[PDB]
């Protein structure tokens, strides 16, 4: 499957993709505002991620740091970022069908819109200033609005337990962005897509 990652936002990204263990594709590269970045995913990719990270700073072997979405300091991320972290999660071609979602699990960092290029679903998006409106014990001060559970780390935030219930904190998230998961049991607003649909992930859509 194709994805083209557009970063319309006014400041630098550093796009990442990764399935957790390794890179998808490069794995991640800057994007000056309006750059648009081709990736090819594997078929049958379960658990990819897509997300922004803002204010890195690379040396000439891709090594690093970044204020939000750090993947172990690398350019190329291998792994999953460090919250916060607006997410676009996907698994493709899972008995025919493939599943996109937006997450506000692990925060929030950059407002994204998630769309399929091709026919047959609808795509989500999270674009609300949930930065700015950002309750002060979520805000990080290196940019962007943790989720509860990265914050507290307990049972019911992080829903440990399996059993846990909306909180204060998830329900700002979802009160901005309703179309993404505010907490690990909301009700899905995954969206069902024809196996081998080709996306499109835009930073900053509006």
């Amino acid at each position: 499957a194709t994805f083209e990652i557009v970063n319309r936002c006014s400041y630098t990204v550093w796009a990442a993709a990764s399935k957790g263990d390794a890179a998808l594709d490069a794995g991640g590269r800057q994007l000056n505002s309006g750059e648009s970045w081709t990736i090819n995913v594997e078929p049958g990719t379960n658990g990819g991620k897509i997300w922004a990270r803002t204010d890195c700073y690379f040396d000439d072997s891709g090594s690093g740091i970044c204020k939000t979405g750090d993947c172990g300091g690398l350019l190329r991320c291998k792994r999953f970022g460090r919250p916060p972290t607006t997410l676009a999660e996907f698994s493709l071609n899972q008995y025919g069908k493939d599943y996109i979602d937006i997450s506000n699990i692990k925060g929030f960092n950059v407002p994204m819109d998630f769309s399929p290029t091709t026919r047959g679903c609808r795509g989500v998006r999270c674009a609300a200033d949930i930065v700015g409106q950002c309750p002060a014990k979520l805000k990080a001060p290196g940019g962007g609005c943790n989720d509860a559970c990265t914050v507290f780390q307990t049972s019911e935030y992080c829903c440990t337990t399996g059993k846990c219930g909306p909180t204060e904190y998830s329900r700002f998230f979802k009160r901005l962005c309703p179309d993404a998961f505010s907490y690990v049991l909301d009700k899905p607003t995954t969206v069902t897509c024809p196996g081998s649909s080709n996306y499109r992930v835009t930073f900053c859509p509006t």
